[PDB]
């Protein structure tokens, strides 16, 4: 047997807003987050803008001095992770630290600070490295800072499968609580990959959306015009918590993990295949998982990265899976309004879909103009949907065709 | 219920060898593979030597079209993984390929590609990125291109836990078999940070010996005259397979794995605490789980780093936990010989821990020529110690306190 697993706290950085409550605002009124990147010259590049996050106060967090020795993700992943275990009011003790542990991921982790440390080796060679530069920009930094910051024993690792990373990161936490190895996980990921790097990297595989014109047209999941991804910044965790545990101290529930679904394409290192066969693999085991069947989904939270091939595959995905019901449920893509945090993607979208749930409500696809050949499906163009919602699915698929499914419920 | 797991098929690339048999023979013999680095010009560096993997071959595993795309530790992880694939007999078909997965992680990933990327992106410009910049340098891809050419569709993921990865992703996969997930799992490890950036980040921190003039005698794991760790190369992967779908097939069982145990330091960043209290409490998780008495434990490969800290910190950890034993058990480093391979360390020391169960043999610590204060339990000083092991136990720690270890027995 198993134990159940429900949400107990959420935290957030996002392109939308320094918080959860701040960013789902933004999500419901069909937001974007997405703007032209300032302080640095992106004159040689073809994309010029993403979703940055604006006005973080680290210190909030930290002392400057401990600030100055972590990248960007990780402070955002650790901003993220103290806001989930303060909205959670969980106590950490002698009798539960051993019990409580962390796996929050990256897919890219700490390409800022790479950059900046390869400019000091280039100009000036070695002795300009800083002595925190590798624990400094490692990607499982966030699971080890917080840890000693909060004196947590439990499980400590982090996992990094590119765009997958935030599902993959929580689906394991939830298994490592149902089997009984921990009681408590904080989960999620973090990304800031808006560097040279980042941006030429991704661009120089024309990846990415060049609607330098209109950054906030540029991501437009399953939509005509579509030209690629926008590159986003951020963080999201979760606490999960054992039901027993959680009921025990009066904890506020916002849903629960019924579902995790894994699988692997091993179709194409980038591209996902036309018919989304593993999309389809993965959220038929996230299903099986639960113990659902197709017809109880109601809400998708599509991975929707607004890629030609993507978004397709995500239809055909959906068509297999659900057959007669593929209609009656609603799918979105909130990276129309977010773009795509990459590994921090599935953490900010399964807080979404957990508050799907709490407000019955589901989150537009902005930009969706002219729905592409196929994409008939309910995609919530435009804005909000108030609806009924009992389960919500959260999919990520990433580079190497790993995908990941997480399957909520609502909770009473 | 929770199934029984086995090792079936072993490959690995060392600074000793091109595959298992051949690093093995070095290991019985006493052997080093450290020398000075000979692929980059290291004058301005304070470390200038490493455990670099000589005469690798990629044409005996990829496509040179293919290989050109990928770092040196993908290269490496994939060759290790092949040799295992190869090793255990299995053959993937239609019937088993979505019960087969992957789990080969990295504590850095593609350093030399970041860096030669890097150096691109501010001598030329974005337009000089290579367009497989990204597919080709981060963590997962060893696990993506691995189930891409093998057709391998089970969970498909990858930690980054720094100095325990391997040791992680090998405990985890085991965990996948045992609640039902998969049948099959290759997990392992891959490293390659011998790079400007990697020599110097480790440089800059002051972590890594100086032995400039004497490589071969730098890693002295327990010897007072320690003076840091020494960075090297590689790969290991195994197969691990359910028992009775080895059995089935009629594999070859190189040993079981009956116990993984993880914890957190939660003390500093970078140090392990002086006690060893976070390797203790790990060290104890993994005997419950593989429901021993500690007594039954003949043989451990400690992390061994050639550290100060590290190293008196593990014979704590050892004595607090085996009180009485911890003298009667045999524990050496094998870093000793191949140097940290980081990430890739807990992989290929966990397969020496196997082939210490199959040749009832343990490896030696060499150059532990004046054990430091309290060193005093059997290393296995100089010389490989033919012995009775029945248990063998395989430890990795890694900076965030991260903490794994491994429990292997001989299977009848
Ligand atoms: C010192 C820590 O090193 C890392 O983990 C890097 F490899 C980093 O995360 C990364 C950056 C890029 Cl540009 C592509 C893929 N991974």
């Amino acid at each position: 047997s198993r134990r159940r697993v429900v949400i107990t706290g959420m935290g957030m950085l996002s392109p939308l807003g320094l918080d959860v409550p701040s960013s789902w605002e933004g999500i419901l009124a069909g937001r974007s987050g997405i703007a032209p990147i300032e302080h640095m010259d992106l004159s040689a590049y073809s994309t010029r803008f993403g979703g940055s996050v604006k006005g973080f106060n680290v210190e909030e967090y930290l002392s400057a001095k401990e600030a100055r020795k972590l990248d960007l993700f990780i402070q955002y992943g650790l901003a993220a992770s103290f806001q989930a275990v303060r909205d959670s009011g969980l106590e950490v003790t002698d009798a539960n630290r051993e019990r409580i542990g962390v796996s929050m991921g990256s897919g890219i982790g700490g390409l800022t600070n790479i950059e900046n440390n390869c400019r000091s080796l280039f100009e000036q060679g070695p002795r300009r490295i800083s002595p925190f530069f590798v624990p400094g920009s490692i990607i499982n930094m966030v699971s080890g800072f917080l840890s000693i910051h909060l004196g947590l024993q439990g499980p400590n690792y982090a996992l990094t499968t590119a765009q997958t990373t935030g599902t993959h990161s929580i689906g394991m936490a939830a298994r490592n609580i149902a089997y009984g190895e921990a009681d408590v996980m904080v989960a999620g990921g973090s990304e800031m990959a808006a560097c040279g790097l980042g941006l030429g990297g991704f661009g120089a595989a024309r990846a990415l959306s060049t609607r330098n014109d209109e950054p906030t047209r540029a991501s437009r999941p399953w939509d005509r015009d579509r030209d690629g991804f926008v590159l986003s910044d951020g963080s999201g965790a979760l606490v999960l918590e054992e039901l027993e545990h959680a009921r025990a101290r009066g904890a506020r529930i916002y849903a629960e993990l019924v579902g995790f679904g894994m699988s692997g394409d091993a179709f194409h290192m980038t591209a996902p295949p036309e018919d989304g066969a593993g999309a389809a693999r993965c959220m038929k085991n996230a299903l099986r998982d639960a113990g659902l069947d197709p017809r109880q989904v109601d809400y998708i939270n599509a991975h929707g990265t607004s890629t030609p091939a993507g978004d397709i595959a995500e239809i055909a995905a959906v068509k297999s899976v659900f057959g007669e019901h593929a209609h009656a449920l609603s799918m979105s893509s909130t990276k129309s309004m977010t773009g795509h945090l990459l590994g921090a993607a599935g953490a900010v979208e399964a807080i979404f879909s957990v508050l799907a749930l709490r407000d019955q409500v589901a989150p537009p696809t902005i930009n969706l103009d002219n729905p592409d050949e196929g994409c008939d499906l309910d995609l919530v163009a435009h804005e909000a949907k108030p609806r009924k919602i009992d389960v919500a699915l959260s999919n990520s698929f990433g580079f190497g065709g790993t995908n990941g499914t997480l399957v909520f419920r609502r909770f009473a």
